[PDB]
């Protein structure tokens, strides 16, 4: 296909991915400015020099205008333009949402898109308003899906393909389950900007997460119209990855200044909470006074910065596992942005599926809505088992009371609350009792057998490393985060104690050479895997014969590893061979 | 009588004040960075252009060097450093917290301040660590406090008397109690520097705290070594005025880089989370690649901009009375702080002394501490006694039941949760009833007794506006908080109804002329004013015999009106004369 997008790195439902559209690559979470054909306040040309490789027009409104029309046919939006990275377009859908009507046919614009050398197109698809009737929904969707159907088969360039249904979940999980079978690279989620013009976070939530249940969980997100700073940590942390920003704009004409809690106006500004280009060198009350023009101009500019500056936030929390913390603090935002938070940790199914085994950082307590983190139910449940098979229960400020032989291990020994937690070292005699515990809390039931008569080695302090057993190393228990890093002679027998398909995939016959001389398992050669995996977990690389080829650390979940054809779905630490 | 300190803004505890040291200007809260008369990351001139109008230095330092020593004595520590700024100077007394023994007497470098031209000075005060034995908590104080004595004696410049009891709320009360009966401009408060570092904000709240009850609220409050972001929000909500930073250079030299929310390493950083002119054009990366030494600059500089942007942000909040909401997001950054943060809601008594009775803002329903804001607890119990009298109860988002007769008035109506709160307005026979259940509200107990024989006039919207008797203007609710504004007549009924000194602010012989017409009454002319009265409550004007003068606003609370000898106290509405 011409769209390539792979995983980087994750935290929640969210991932820092890397996606190549005909040659350019970008790195996602990205916020695409709208830039107006007429009134660029703007210039592309700078857009690109901020840093933004993907930027959005109007299709539509380029068509019905002459000059801009003659121009984009003459030269390509990129020379019309004189932008050189992805450049995306609509079809004309919002204003079709906005008048209710559009002069332009569904196969017209997508013919349009190509002869003006668009990187990524849209077809008319058809933005349901919210609380619409229900009679309405169907009907506009379907008209949508068949849009969409005509789409495919004409298209020569990459393309969204929006999820709609109004307010209706059910309809939400039929449009995405239906387009996902289609050949479209990129999946936007439509008819939220009424939404998110009336604070109404809760319903985008519900509406998100509805469409992310069904969809492929291979293709980019687009949550179209959403291009505040203040839902970015939360709209990535559901997995949105793509969105589009005219605000920036439109507020900016307006004497409207963003910050990443929401938005002020400029008459009520005493002071710039900021230090970018603009806010680091000009005052409020300068602002004020200068000419519309300029005015505008840098207002669009600093809404630009801050709306860089969260992702790029938003990102580097990411990379340090402490994504749930920013969302967290940016719930307190507003009320209404605190409703949709405390809403969207109720969907734990839907998020313990992606959420990582392990982090980086440590488990903060730092609010109610914190014990309810997906890592915090899963350690909890996981957890119950253990307990009551080894006993020897200690005090635990989030969790309560744990086994001992867990404290050493995340989230619990990785952790901190209001009070200190004091993690409970191993004795001669303990040692094992540990690698036992920790080994049925990460790998599952049963487990521990393939420890039992192992020999733990401490270091210098009093604690577990390396899991010997009558000759080589099974195991390590690793000091950032108290879990088993397997060794190929502990996924052996880990591999023999525990049935078929635990802690399995399975990969091509082409691939298993690879795994063998211990080369990384990439997902496109991945037949199968236990659909228990999470990210990061310790994992059995195997045949269609279920034999060993490789031990390995997984980057995708089970699901994923099936699913995605780009990218890595197993690090791989040592082959068979 | 060589400083002044008058209250320019304020939310919470906190404010935004005018601070005039040897006709120089700054504004607070402010944060003085750290200067070391030796090595120099950035340059005192450099700062200055920041915008850092105050710095301290360390006499201590300066005196046990020849070079400094002399440069100093020929110059004054103005033209040593290049800085025309106001130039603190700190004793020396950090460096006998660090080893035990200065060499040098309290005396001398008294002198030695006066003699270098420092703006402001510091003495000899003890900073005892935080957990030791009650006796050297107390012995150590005692030694402190004389040569506090000594400072009052021979003081030529102004001078830090900093409160210092250790852990021991007892001890601090004390101290700052002694100290605030003698002659000093500036209060710092000592010896949390091992708390901060340890991220032990609950301890240095309960310090900060138990200090603030027993200072006299007209002199600025210095919390010594307090120069990272992450405490200011929550500082300066408890009345802070002054931080002062070394870190933001300690933290360069090791490629530590800051953060309103914490702190990060730079070999771990692969996103500049903000566009301060350094992580506005370097990226982590190309930061690594640089000398140590520009590595170094170039971090400072992007810890001072922090520094620099947090107070725009909290003085900000201020501003538009949201400083707790940013108290509330600042507080997910750490357990730690989060800990502080429920510890600081714990002082209701404390900090409803300082909270307004009307904010421009409207009260947000953000987590489950703000449950507990001050404006909220304050609000629940007012309401109590009108809820059980009044009836006519409505269910409302935040404070459950509520007699609709509130319902109108702040911080009732204007409030948001997850929910709204529909406004219930009044017939013509309720009219009354609601200025009534008002006024037993706003003015207190039986105040409602001075508006039986009113009649209540509705404006366009069924809003009661105005109320009038015998024709004559009594009062008239404020249409954007619900509240009475008084009329003479209105005065004139509270103050016979009500008994002294409910409401009054007793004034000067030589005040009394002024608000017989309508002048403003100014803090120094108030001999004595109610304790009850809050900033912005409705308040009488009275002579020692309490006779009605005039009626207004008050801009202090009763206890500040009478400590206070510069600005403002009653924005005087009408005069009786
Ligand atoms: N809401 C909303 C939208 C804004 N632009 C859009 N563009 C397309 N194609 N679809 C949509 O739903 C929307
Ligand atoms: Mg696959
Ligand atoms: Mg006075
Ligand atoms: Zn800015
Ligand atoms: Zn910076």
């Amino acid at each position: 296909k011409m769209l390539k997008f792979e995983i980087k790195a994750r935290d929640g439902a969210g991932r820092i991915g890397k996606l190549e559209v005909n040659g350019k690559k970008i790195e996602t979470p990205a916020i695409m400015p709208v830039v107006n054909p007429k009134q660029m306040v703007v210039e592309p040309k700078e857009l690109e020099k901020m840093g933004f490789e993907i930027i959005i027009t109007n299709s539509y409104i380029i068509y019905k205008d002459e000059e801009l029309r003659r121009k984009a046919l003459e030269l390509g939006i990129h020379r019309m333009l004189d932008y050189n990275g992805i450049i995306e377009v609509d079809s004309g859908s919002f204003q079709l949402m906005k008048y209710g009507s559009i002069e332009v046919s569904n196969r017209e614009i997508i013919e349009f898109q190509h002869r003006i050398g668009v990187d990524i197109g849209t077809f008319l698809d058809i933005p349901t308003p919210p609380d619409a009737p229900r009679e309405q929904a169907v009907k506009e969707l379907e008209i949508t899906l068949s849009r969409a159907r005509e789409a495919e088969e004409i298209k020569e360039i990459p393309m969204n393909a929006t999820i709609q249904g109004s307010t209706y979940t059910d309809l939400r999980r039929y449009a995405a389950r239906r387009l996902s079978s289609m050949n479209f690279e990129i999946h936007p989620i439509g008819g939220v900007v009424p939404l998110l013009e009336s604070y109404r976070f809760r319903d985008v939530v519900d509406i998100v997460i509805s469409s992310k249940m069904a969809l492929r969980p291979d293709r980019p997100v687009h949550l179209f119209g959403a291009g505040h700073p203040i839902v970015f940590a939360l709209a990535v942390a559901m997995g949105v990855d793509l969105f589009d920003s005219a605000s920036y704009a439109l507020y900016a004409k307006d004497d409207r200044y963003m910050t990443p809690e929401g938005t002020k106006r400029l008459d009520e500004l005493d002071y710039f909470p900021c230090s970018c280009p603009v806010c680091s060198k000009y005052t409020p009350q300068e602002l004020r006074e200068m000419p519309k023009e300029e005015r505008t101009r840098l207002l669009a500019l600093h809404n630009l910065w801050v709306i860089k500056e969260e992702i790029k936030r938003v990102k580097q929390a990411i990379k340090e596992g402490e994504l749930w913390r920013l969302v967290d603090e940016r719930a307190r935002s507003h009320p209404k942005l605190y409703s949709a938070y405390k809403r969207l940790l109720e969907h734990y199914t839907f998020l313990e599926e992606f959420e990582p085994i392990t982090k980086k950082s440590a488990l903060f307590k730092i609010s109610n809505e914190s014990l309810r983190w997906p890592v915090v139910r899963r350690a909890k449940e996981r957890a119950k088992s253990i307990n009551e098979r080894f006993g020897e229960l200690v005090e635990h400020p989030i969790f309560g009371r744990v086994s001992r032989y867990l404290s050493l291990t995340y989230p619990f020994a990785q952790s901190e609350a209001e009070d200190d937690f004091k993690i409970e070292k191993p004795t001669k005699e303990d040692a094992i009792k540990y690698v036992m515990a920790i080994a049925e809390y990460q790998f599952g039931e049963g487990a521990s057998r393939a420890f039992d008569d192992a020999k733990v080695e401490l270091s210098k302090t009093g604690m577990p490393r390396q899991v010997k057993v009558n000759g080589k190393r099974l195991a390590t228990v690793r000091a950032d985060d108290g879990l088993l890093t397997l060794g190929i002679e502990g996924a052996k027998r880990l591999h023999r104690v525990l049935p078929y398909p635990r802690m399995r995939v399975v990969v091509n016959k082409e691939a298993e050479p690879f795994a063998r001389k211990g080369k990384d398992v990439f997902a496109k050669f991945v037949i199968f895997a236990d659909p228990g995996i999470r990210p990061y977990d310790e994992v059995l690389v195997v045949n269609e014969n279920d034999e060993l080829l490789a031990t390995g650390q997984a980057l995708l979940s089970g699901r994923e590893m099936i699913v995605f054809q780009y990218g890595r779905a197993v690090k791989v630490r040592k082959g068979v061979e």
